[PDB]
């Protein structure tokens, strides 16, 4: 148990997913940022924990499952075991978050990252303590069927910069995006 973080990429219309995939074409540098933010731990020997819902797990290409170099945990109210390739399954975010503090995971885990999708985000962002939201603002509209909740600029602060995050507008494949980090500490 290190810090609690959500990471998402979201279109100008708040879209995160379309038919079990992302709503925009592949953005390699965006995937690379995701990978470097979720995989990097400054503590040797540790890994970060990625928590996700079941549709989010299945949205990941099989070659990238489980997400390499991270401990993967899937949320589901139904599955009897973790899905093929996964090793953790929790019935709730509280259950998962509790599971981190021991019996055996808590000397292996550094940062905890919520990587989607909508319901998991809603609950984490609401979760009382110290929270950071890493949001890639995909600076146009895309047809979507899954959405990210509006961020309350009265509870969260927008940070002007953040270590290892590029602060200028980026562009790729003709699509502009901004990496943002928001922080709350209620
Ligand atoms: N742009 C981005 O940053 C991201 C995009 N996506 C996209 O979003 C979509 C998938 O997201 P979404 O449809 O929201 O689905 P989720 O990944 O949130 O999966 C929903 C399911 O997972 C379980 N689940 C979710 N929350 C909990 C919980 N708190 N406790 C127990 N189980 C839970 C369920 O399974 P059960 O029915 O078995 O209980 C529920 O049906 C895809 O299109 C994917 O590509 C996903 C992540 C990031
Ligand atoms: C199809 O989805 C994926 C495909 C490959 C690897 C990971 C993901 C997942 C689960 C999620 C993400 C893929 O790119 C992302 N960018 C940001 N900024 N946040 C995220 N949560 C993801």
């Amino acid at each position: 148990v290190g810090s609690l973080n959500c990471i998402v990429a979201v279109s100008q219309n708040m879209g995160i997913g379309k038919n079990g995939d992302l709503p925009w074409p592949p953005l390699r540098n965006e995937f690379r940022y995701f990978q470097r933010m979720t995989t990097t731990s400054s503590v040797e020997g540790k890994q970060n924990l990625v928590i996700m819902g079941k549709k989010t797990w299945f949205s990941i290409p099989e070659k990238n499952r489980p997400l390499k170099g991270r401990i993967n945990l899937v949320l589901s109210r139904e599955l009897k075991e973790p899905p093929q390739g996964a090793h953790f399954l929790s019935r709730s975010l509280d259950d998962a978050l509790k599971l981190t503090e021991q019996p055996e995971l808590a000397n292996k885990v550094d940062m905890v990252w919520i990587v989607g999708g909508s319901s998991v985000y809603k609950e984490a962002m609401n979760h009382p303590g110290h929270l950071k939201l890493f949001v890639t603002r995909i600076m146009q509209d895309f047809e979507s069927d899954t959405f990210f909740p509006e961020i309350d600029l009265e509870k969260y602060k927008l940070l002007p910069e953040y270590p290892g995050v590029l602060s200028d507008v980026q562009e790729e494949k003709g699509i502009k995006y901004k990496f943002e980090v928001y922080e709350k500490n209620d």
